[PDB]
């Protein structure tokens, strides 16, 4: 028999919050200091718009501040650049944000380069990222990858001398997972689509993070009896929100799993808030 | 069928092929590559690996400077040269010998160098920028000398399984993020790793990095698997790899010995990241 977990963090996400908000009213009551989020938006794609929107209904949720900047399309990178050196030096800015994607004419990376790593609250700058595989402690962690760790963390889930098979190798959520998890002193491997004999690894992992947005792709026979799932996939078939694993079939042989809907989709606005809080603090320190 | 993977033949090679390049573009620009190295104190062991990075620069045709502090140099006083050195044009690639003695922070010493001048490539955005794939990155250059090793000897990357053996953040990790970039499947053990043998047994590629002599028997590798052994041992008066090497050979497609494997490849990735670091500077 297994043990069969739901790791639910919808319940997990309210709980999180929750706790956020109390730690925020007790940091105002000390400092009078409430953090504040300013969210860049650069034009007007809808998905866009409704991410962005999501952030600022949970920052209110948990009492933490929210702006959001919106630039026409035209805009260039020398002027978005501009409005981030303002934000950069703007003391009742703790956390800047810019909504992805941006215009044809704007390259991402040099915007993200341009954020004060104090306020990438994203944890999109290379020094945040190299801090993250560093262990050093003013990394601002990128929130998939930290929604992630928290649910192991909370759910009790072993990493020392685990063997954690990661698959996709994105800048956004597999490779700094993949970091959090041999910071957390389990044994990694990075697979993905040039990666031969994908069941040979997966049915090996003690935790098996599933990071491709393929619907239903990871099958019952790719996973190990006892293991632990994390689904990241958010696929939109059919007006359905379905993961990258088939949860239907792999369920039934795991120690734990993370449905989607409701799994780790919500650890990731939850730990922007945290990570906006951290921001916040380690620059009134 | 074994093939001795020769980083001393391998480096003089590369550094010829460096020295018409870096002749090439200062017929163009009229701009000659700038190393500056910083020393503090006398350990005599640094003092040989300045030497040796000075030598190898005057080899390509690359400027070199060194500047020698006092080991008691506060870390204060380091952080004003280097912020001097950042703001300096003349100057291309900063690097600083370590061991720094005790009293002064590394990392706040690392974090100070400007990331595009920073040829060691273990600043923070340097680290980052690897993962990220961005161009501008200077890899370190241990991890960039083994990649070039398996380059230049042909060896597949792509859809190779990868096992890398420690997970320091000089060597171990990012190697294992160069490989995971160049395609291969790459698994990272270290201390806390358990049933080492049944993922290195496996690798097509074992990368190996723990600074323990003689520490990865026959039994550990696979037959035909490609070895990169990057122990520096010093032990029974020599120098020994971290794999044990007369055992593995006669089993191996192809290994690195030690001495004269992966070495040599270290300073001569450094002249390769100065002339990257003049090269973007402009």
């Amino acid at each position: 028999s297994n043990a069969m977990i739901l790791i639910d963090g919808k319940s997990l996400s309210k709980d999180l919050k929750e706790r956020l908000a109390t730690q925020v009213q007790e940091y105002k009551h000390h400092t009078a200091i409430t953090p504040k989020l300013v969210a860049i938006i650069v034009g007007n794609d809808p998905a866009s718009k409704t991410y962005v929107a999501s952030k600022e209904k949970a920052c209110a949720q948990v009492g933490i501040d929210s702006q959001v900047i919106t630039l026409p399309e035209h805009t260039t990178e020398s002027e978005l650049l501009e409005l981030i050196d303002q934000l950069n030096n703007d003391s009742s800015v703790h956390a800047i944000l810019v909504q992805l994607p941006l215009p044809a004419h704007i390259n991402k990376n040099n915007v993200i380069y341009s954020i004060k790593p104090e306020k990438d609250v994203d944890g999109f700058h290379p020094t945040n990222v190299g801090r993250l595989q560093l262990r050093d402690k003013k990394c601002l962690e990128s929130c998939t990858p930290k929604g992630i760790m928290t649910m192991l963390r909370e759910y009790g889930i072993k990493t020392e001398g685990a063997y954690a098979v990661v698959v996709g190798a994105s800048n956004v959520v597999g490779k700094p997972v993949s970091q959090l998890l041999l910071n957390a002193k389990a044994t990694v491997t990075t697979c993905h689509r040039f990666t031969t004999d994908l069941k040979s690894h997966t049915t090996k992992a003690d935790i098996l993070i599933v990071a491709v947005g393929k619907p239903n792709f990871i099958t019952a026979d790719m996973v190990k009896e006892g293991a632990v799932v994390i689904d990241v996939g958010i696929n939109h078939v059919d007006g359905k929100i379905v993961g990258d694993v088939d949860f239907a079939a792999v369920k039934d042989k795991v120690a734990a799993i993370t449905p989607v809907p409701g799994g780790v989709g919500p650890m990731t606005i939850t730990e922007l808030l945290y990570n906006t809080f951290q921001c916040a603090q380690e620059l009134n320190r």
